[PDB]
C-alpha cells in the first residue's frame, strides 16, 4: 500500500571539493534526491522520501556512512527516544 510517508531535506555540509562525487553517490540512493548542490560552501540538500519512518533512518544513516559527508544536518529532527519511564497504554490483545 501506499503509507504516510514523509520527505525530509538533508542539509549535507561536506568536502566542498569532492561535492561532484558525493552529490552523484548520494542521488544514487533510494529515495534520495539532490536538490541543491552549492559546491563553494560544500552544502548538498538531499531530500529523501521513505515510506516509513525507520525506512528513512535507514536511508539516512547510510547517506552519513559516505566518506565525503562531513555533517548531515537533518531538516526533520525529533527528540531522542529516551524512555519512557511509565508506559502508556498498549492494545495488543490476542483475544
Amino acid at each position: 500500500m501506499h503509507t504516510n510517508w514523509q520527505v525530509c531535506s538533508l542539509v549535507v555540509q561536506a568536502k566542498s571539493e569532492r561535492i561532484s562525487d558525493i552529490s552523484t553517490q548520494l542521488n544514487a540512493f533510494p529515495g534520495c534526491e539532490v536538490a541543491v548542490s552549492d559546491a563553494p560552501s560544500g552544502q548538498l540538500i538531499v531530500v529523501v522520501e521513505a515510506e516509513d519512518s525507520e525506512t528513512l533512518i535507514q536511508t539516512i544513516e547510510s547517506v552519513r556512512n559516505v566518506e565525503g559527508v562531513l555533517a548531515v544536518s537533518l531538516v526533520y529532527h525529533q527528540q531522542e527516544e529516551q524512555g519512557e519511564e511509565t508506559p502508556r497504554s498498549h492494545h495488543h490483545h490476542h483475544h
